[PDB]
């Protein structure tokens, strides 16, 4: 293809599809019913991004946004895949503390805004707006970890020692991760420019791959995900 | 801004915001799961308004329609709110009754329809059809009512006397607010045209801040969302 | 309407209009939690379907896509329809076999594939790339069946044999029914263009009305919807 990024779009298809079919595989024959669920939600979410990925590579999810007085090139497709790959993220990490309905809620509507203002300040026209909207959406980013911190490692410690551990360490990589993206959108084409776009499609190939298979990798290994039984 | 209404459109901004702030931080310590679970609604819904007024002020949520041989400015972002807001509300009403699944369900699907159709009536260019629209949406919106009326209450009294008295005030406002959203649309810009757009954004706001502020104050001081407990 | 499925479009719209309406009565009255569920689900089913047989009806849900040099009419709506329908009837399924909340979330999950990347596929300008995502959402299709059949058949045998008994009617109608989807969409319009828009819309509509309101009239007049009670 004739956009440089290609190749990044391409190795993030192939790798969210091996890692999709890897869960698929290893869920099968699994009967415990905790286990399902969290074999459901980890593979469900690389198949979603192994979608929004292919339609970037074959150029359905890209669109041209005017700003800064040039056409600039927005994939728009990487927010139709968090909106549902983020909140089933937190959803794994919910279930693994037993955390109760209203804090569910809360931690789902708060992503649901930070993606959804994520889109609105990608696809703004206005400069100095985009930057309005990627605030707004880190406040709500913030919101998140909060929660993940000094409610959800409060509860963590009260359960199993095996779904404390594991918590622990989902929780940290969760963090460090998903910190990083309001940081790669500031400086990258999106926002001020400053990264080119063939780096910045790297930059999130890389951490979509850590947080979607890598994050998966570790859970599914885990003991916390069966119920205790004799 | 050279749009006239813009000045309505800040204020709901702002009171949007600050309901949030205030929901947010009286929210802060609140341990009761079930208390949890009502302010996460409550708090979700202006957030949600919030973010879509701004949309609107800043001109991202505004699009131009031609029908009747005009360009006509739609405010579509008003249906992104409502769509997740209303059902929103609607949740909180059916958790106070400890509504069946079946009812909510119902609430929820029929809402849906309303706003859906709502959408597809602002944008439609055909004069005529856009009243077809309004129609099959007022329609879904009776069937809300009636359930609120005859099968909500008739649950309510036989519960906790706190939670009664709670829902058939907030049953109350609900209808009467509600209700009046069919007749500024019908009036209004998107309608027959007879209000001007500057009169009907300030009649939205007072509607959305009533409906989403005001509904939330006073659920939110009430001993209905508490468990009974010693 | 000077577009010659007019004619399936309007009985479409009638038929989904007359099934929700009998539903509705049907339901009226109806107290048991259960059967309350199933009469929820099963007439907003029909519901949807109506206002999106009439947007068709209408013009709304048209567009025009460019692909192998023509100007090609995509009818969008189905996909509207059927990304909340066919959850739903999934749903009834999976509640009358009491299956577990894993199995659920993999079912909606891979429909809502199955849905999204058809759409993708209908809305593609590159001809070949068109059938990428036709197979793509073929086999999120074939997932489903392979669950309905080798996940859910074997629960229904160890329940009441009146829920077993409904549950495998209802089963292969719904394999029967939505096996024949892909096959239209892949020799019609959205495809390889053998079949003329006409009669691919006649198609879809018998399809549509006996894979909901035929479905329901089997489901709602079972004695498998209440529960067991003296
Ligand atoms: C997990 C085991 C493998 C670990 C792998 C970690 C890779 C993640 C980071 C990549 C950034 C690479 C940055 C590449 C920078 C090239 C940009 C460039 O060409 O910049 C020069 C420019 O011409 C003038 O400034
Ligand atoms: C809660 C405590 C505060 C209560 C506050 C309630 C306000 C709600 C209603 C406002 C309608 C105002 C209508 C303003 C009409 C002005 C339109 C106008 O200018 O019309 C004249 C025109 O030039 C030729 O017909
Ligand atoms: C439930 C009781 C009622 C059962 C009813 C079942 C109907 C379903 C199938 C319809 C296909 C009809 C196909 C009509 C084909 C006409 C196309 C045509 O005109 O093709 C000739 C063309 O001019 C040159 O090839
Ligand atoms: C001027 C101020 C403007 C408005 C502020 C910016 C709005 C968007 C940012 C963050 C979302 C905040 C989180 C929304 C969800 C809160 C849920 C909540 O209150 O949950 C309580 C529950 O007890 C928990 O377990
Ligand atoms: C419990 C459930 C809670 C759910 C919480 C969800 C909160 C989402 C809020 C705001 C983002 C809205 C974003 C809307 C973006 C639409 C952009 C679009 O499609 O624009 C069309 C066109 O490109 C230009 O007119
Ligand atoms: C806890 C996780 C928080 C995550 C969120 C952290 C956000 C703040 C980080 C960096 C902003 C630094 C300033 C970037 C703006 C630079 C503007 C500019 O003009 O830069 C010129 C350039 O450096 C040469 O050409
Ligand atoms: C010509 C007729 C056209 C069709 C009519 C217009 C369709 C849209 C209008 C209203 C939605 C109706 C409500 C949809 C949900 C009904 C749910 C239901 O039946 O719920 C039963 C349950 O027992 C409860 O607890
Ligand atoms: C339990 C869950 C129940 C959920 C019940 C939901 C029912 C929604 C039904 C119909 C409204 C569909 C509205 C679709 C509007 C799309 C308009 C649009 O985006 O149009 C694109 C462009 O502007 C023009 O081609
Ligand atoms: C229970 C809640 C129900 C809520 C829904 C109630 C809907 C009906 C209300 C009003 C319609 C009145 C007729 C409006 C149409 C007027 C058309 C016209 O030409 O008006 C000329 C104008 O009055 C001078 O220029
Ligand atoms: C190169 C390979 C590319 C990737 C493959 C194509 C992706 C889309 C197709 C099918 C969706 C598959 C189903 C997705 C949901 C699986 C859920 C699951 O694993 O459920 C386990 C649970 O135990 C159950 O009860
Ligand atoms: C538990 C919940 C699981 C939920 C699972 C859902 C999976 C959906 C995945 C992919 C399809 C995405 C389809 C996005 C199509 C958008 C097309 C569109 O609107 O295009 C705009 C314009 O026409 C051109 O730029
Ligand atoms: C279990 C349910 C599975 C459902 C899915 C089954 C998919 C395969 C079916 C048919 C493909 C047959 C080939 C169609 C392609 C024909 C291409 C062509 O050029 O046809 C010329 C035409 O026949 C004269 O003009
Ligand atoms: C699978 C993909 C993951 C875990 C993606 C996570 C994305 C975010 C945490 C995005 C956050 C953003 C902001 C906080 C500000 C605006 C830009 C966003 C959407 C990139
Ligand atoms: C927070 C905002 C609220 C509670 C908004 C409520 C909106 C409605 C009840 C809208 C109803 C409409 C109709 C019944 C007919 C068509 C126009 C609509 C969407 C305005
Ligand atoms: C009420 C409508 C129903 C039950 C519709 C069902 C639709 C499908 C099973 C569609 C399947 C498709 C594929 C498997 C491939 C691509 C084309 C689709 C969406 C038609």
């Amino acid at each position: 293809t004739g956009r440089p990024e290609w190749i990044w779009l391409a190795l993030g298809t192939a790798l969210m599809g091996l890692g999709t079919l890897y869960f698929l595989v290893k869920g099968m024959g699994v009967s415990d019913p905790d286990a399902k669920k969290f074999y459901a939600i980890t593979t469900l979410v690389p198949a979603i991004a192994f979608t929004m990925y292919l339609s970037m590579l074959l150029g359905y999810g890209l669109t041209m946004v005017p700003f800064g007085g040039e056409q600039n090139p927005i994939y728009w497709a990487r927010y139709a895949d968090w909106l549902f790959t983020t909140p089933l993220l937190l959803l794994d990490l919910a279930l693994l503390v037993d955390a109760d309905q209203g804090t569910i809620l809360a931690l789902v509507g708060a992503d649901g805004i930070m993606i959804g203002t994520g889109l609105v300040g990608a696809l703004t026209k206005v400069y100095s707006y985009r930057f309005v909207w990627w605030a707004i959406s880190t406040a709500a980013m913030l919101y998140i970890l909060y929660v993940l911190f000094f409610g959800f490692t409060s509860k963590a410690e009260s359960m199993r020692p095996e779904v404390a551990s594991t918590f622990k360490v989902l929780r940290n990589v969760t963090v460090v991760l998903w910190s990083a993206y309001p940081v790669v959108w500031l400086i990258g084409s999106e926002g001020a420019g400053i990264v080119p776009l063939n780096i910045e499609t790297l930059l999130f190939m890389v951490l979509d791959v850590s947080a979607k298979v890598g994050f998966g990798l570790i859970l599914l290994r885990s003991r916390a995900i069966f119920g205790e039984a004799e």
